[PDB]
């Protein structure tokens, strides 16, 4: 019921967009990509913390689930 966009870059529980972009750079240098193509998913590691980094910047995507998932803010 959307994912867990803060255990993706993985911080303590919720903490403030201000930890978050902390998590955010240590794991995007981590799953950065470097020449390690082919096998293609670590970059989309890479996509998913970025998805979850965005999502905590976000409005609805950001409540709805923090609240219940996407039974909370539907209107």
């Amino acid at each position: 019921a959307k994912q867990d966009y803060y255990e993706i870059l993985g911080v303590s529980k919720t903490a403030e967009e201000r930890e978050i972009r902390k998590a955010y750079k240590r794991l995007a240098m981590k799953y950065h990509p470097d020449r390690n193509q082919g096998d293609k998913e670590a970059e989309a590691k890479f996509k998913e913390i970025k998805e979850a980094y965005e999502v905590l910047t976000d409005s609805q995507k950001r409540a709805a689930y923090d609240q219940y998932g996407h039974a909370a803010f539907e209107q």
